[PDB]
């Protein structure tokens, strides 16, 4: 099944949609994505569009 | 100013929006996001419409 994640912060807000089996899945698989964005992941930015784009 | 941010992944997809006076900022102040959403943030989970707020 595909759910959809809301990334609310205070300085950053945002939506997202990650597909899982089920909730747990899903919110398993999202952790991995954050796991591995955080700190240490591959950041890519566009200027012409001033965004940016985090592949896992 | 406003910064449109891509959070693009394998079995994850989203978009979302931090402000910050200019990108490398605004890079840092998402980098806190995922820093601080990683793997020890708090998740709240909304089953009436299967969606997850991560709140910083």
């Amino acid at each position: 099944m595909q759910y959809k994640v809301i990334l609310n912060g205070k300085t950053l807000k945002g939506e997202t949609t990650t597909e899982a089996v089920d909730a747990a899945t899903a919110e398993k698989v999202v952790k991995q994505f954050f796991n591995d964005n955080g700190v240490d992941g591959e950041w890519t930015y566009d200027d012409a569009t001033k965004t940016f784009t985090v592949t896992e």
